[PDB]
């Protein structure tokens, strides 16, 4: 099982966008992280379709967050980039074969499906409990208070 | 993310094997679930390399669990079929570019990596806290105590084929 490789890039992008006082073009985000502009654009566009960033046009355009950092969870970002579908997909195999779960016993999910679902709930709940704000606060502590504003400064030059 | 599609079948195989008092071949497990024998065989071989099932040779051979149900966790089965590797891999992107942070200042894992590592720990822990025995007990409770024994009886019927 592998998480969409864009998740790491998107999360970092959300973090540095909190430090940008103005819209940031996908190309400058890509230059900061030394990554393919077209590739980074794809992840930003997934964030966009999830209502977490918006692009605003022109030449002075680029990307902004659409609400405060405290209101965007790692689960919001992970589901935008990697998708909403649960890791385990029950295909109702219990209804196959000569000793299939009879038709009126199919009103509850399969117990295996249920147990798998509960670990999904725990992965989701962990991701929902942390915000972009939380990440920023940790970076502030570990890198020092000037680090992210230094990045933000660099991000907006020429604008 | 999507778990290997084998996991659903492998979990059901582990459950039904607890009710079997004899080795059950993959072919018969495959007839039970109405699935291609070669496809199910691949799943059973993953369980075998992980030490969860053992293959019994010969005509009345087939698969047996190698431990009591209570000592086989969902995590054991999931990692047997899907692999142990974590879903999120930090590639140290913080050390790339013009404003790259220093290698001496990279003493702890990046805060993002840590959070993603904790989520995966929570998924792992939840799977590790459920056993095949738990699954059996729920099926006993929900299908009636004769369901699994009825399946077991059917799985060993006419061994030798
Ligand atoms: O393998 S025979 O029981 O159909
Ligand atoms: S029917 Fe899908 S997990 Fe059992
Ligand atoms: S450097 Fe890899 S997640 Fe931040």
């Amino acid at each position: 099982m592998k998480l969409s490789g864009g998740v790491e890039w998107a999360l970092h992008c959300c973090v540095v966008l909190t430090a940008a006082s103005r819209p940031v073009p996908a190309a400058r985000l890509a230059e900061l992280h030394d990554v393919s502009p077209s590739y980074l654009a794809k992840q930003m566009q997934a964030l966009s379709r999830a209502g977490l960033v918006r692009s605003v046009q022109g030449k002075t355009g680029g990307y902004v967050l659409t609400r405060p950092a405290v209101e965007i969870t790692l689960l919001d970002v992970v589901q935008a980039v990697d998708g909403p579908d649960p890791a385990f997909v029950c295909t109702e195999i219990r209804q196959r074969g000569p000793l299939a779960t009879p038709p009126e016993k199919c009103t509850k999910a399969c117990p295996i499906a249920r147990a798998m679902g509960a670990a999904e709930a725990a992965w989701r709940a962990s991701l929902a409990a942390t915000t972009i704000a939380d990440l920023v606060a940790t970076v502030d502590d570990e890198s020092g208070p000037d680090a992210l504003p230094g990045v933000g400064a660099w991000l907006i030059e020429g604008l």
